């Protein structure tokens, strides 16, 4: 079943909204298949955010990244990649939808709360880069009979 | 004033989400006016459903919707109908707008929370199938006068 | 930094949706500047809504906007009075997104939950109006390095 990476930015762990945000992606019905607390080592940093190098942001974006601790997570269920971005919301929390979670919780584009993987060649490269093999549990939930048919 | 049909499904009264939809339901100013945790019985659900009877999806349907009890429901309000259908969202959860019911909580076509009646003619068809006048309460409430001029 | 003047409404005070509404802003990272609970003078209201002074729905305005007290607030963050038009949703609230104020919250244009500056000069205009200097407090918060660069 697909698989997408989410990352709950150091903005929203040091607004304290870290449950908010599990919150609203259990909610929707997404498995927490993988998840971590920890400090972004800075050529983790450099490596997920690299096709920014050239851009005038890039400094910026690196130094955010790893001022504090982020969330990490696989996320799994049918189209997860595009679920998640769709309850994220747009890139910039002034376009995004009220009720996604930057649409809800962000003000500017640099400090949006959340990160979800793009497309599912990202979704891939990004759960590799983010987590070992066996970091990514696999299980059943009570709930899946009625999520899907 | 005007009436429309709500179903709460079995999915979201087997994922435990029966008072969070009507809190949804009940904050937008709507009144419940008639209620009723159920078993559907086959015919109900066959002649609910009627429009689809040729459709591959339609035996899906028919188990889907008698799998579990459902939560049945009268809700009253100006332009109810519409009212409705907007916080409920698009058919497909992936579509529905965040902050609806259907982009927040739901999945999938299939699995999608909650019906209400896409028509002022439906409406009725579906009030006078699932309820008797006499389950169908009316009664005047205090946020009366604030939610309409 | 930017500024606008948010009033949550009669009717949303009447419904008692007061800390709900202060929440929704809230949480968006917008910082509550100047808040007061206060009956509107007629003199105010009149001038308040001075635009539609010619029109049919004008002394409904005025007798709603005077029939309980409302929350006058000023509010603070880059970009706010789009922020808040943008989380406060359409005027009427059938058209509002699901998630914003009015999507969530009401159901008619006459009563819908809350108002927000629409510009930049009425925003400065109506902080003058409904607030004096000393009413309107400034302090920096824990979260404004998290939510801007």
């Amino acid at each position: 079943m697909e698989r997408t990476f989410l990352m709950i930015k150091p903005d929203a762990v040091q607004r304290n909204l870290i449950g908010e945000v599990i919150s609203r992606i259990e909610r929707k019905g997404l498995k927490l298949v993988g998840g971590k607390l920890m400090q972004v080592p800075m050529e983790l940093a450099e490596t997920h955010y690299g096709e920014h190098q050239g851009k005038p942001f890039y400094n910026d974006l690196i130094s955010f990244i790893t001022s504090a601790p982020v969330f990490a997570m696989v996320v799994e269920g049918e189209d997860a990649v595009n679920v998640s971005r769709h309850i994220i919301g747009s890139t910039n929390p002034s376009e995004a939808s009220p009720g996604s979670i930057r649409g809800d919780l962000g003000l500017t584009v640099g400090r949006n709360i959340i990160h979800g993987s793009d497309s599912l060649e990202s979704a891939e490269r990004e759960i590799n880069l983010w987590f070992n093999e066996n970091e990514i549990t696999s299980y059943a939930s009570p709930r899946d009979a009625w999520l899907y048919e």
